[PDB]
């Protein structure tokens, strides 16, 4: 398993350097979005929670396609405020309930290193 704690302060450093492979390792949720909020990146942890298959959902818009009950100004709307203001870091409790039994996680919403990408980090409470 590759150690990395959710809510690290230095987490988008230490993601910096994995691949798909080993974001697939991580101990919780993490999909990758571009400031549009399409799906970059998206792995195995995310795929167990909620029942997506990672392979199928890279490349679909996240909020308007796989995830329409986070299109809401409690979610979509403090990460389009994030993505305009070049600066994101915010967690916050939200559940998930598209197609899929009603699951309460922990959602930390982060800007990446790298320069339109956003980081989408999410563990079951
Ligand atoms: C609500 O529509 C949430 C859907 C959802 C959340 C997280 C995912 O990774 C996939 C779908």
């Amino acid at each position: 398993m590759e150690h990395v704690a959710f809510g690290s302060e230095d987490i988008e450093n230490t993601l910096a350097k994995m691949d798909d492979g080993q974001l697939d390792g991580l101990a919780f949720g993490a999909i990758q979005l571009d400031g549009d909020g399409n799906i970059l990146q998206y792995n195995a942890a995310e795929g167990d929670i909620t029942g997506r298959d990672p392979k199928q959902v890279i490349g679909k818009n996240f909020f308007k396609d796989v995830a329409p009950c986070t299109d809401s100004p409690e979610f979509y709307g403090k990460f389009k405020e994030g993505v305009a203001s070049g600066n994101l870091n915010t967690m916050f409790e939200y559940t998930f309930d598209y197609q899929m039994t009603p699951t309460k996680v922990k959602v930390h919403m982060k800007k990446a290193l790298s320069g339109d990408s956003y980081w989408v980090f999410v563990k079951r409470v």
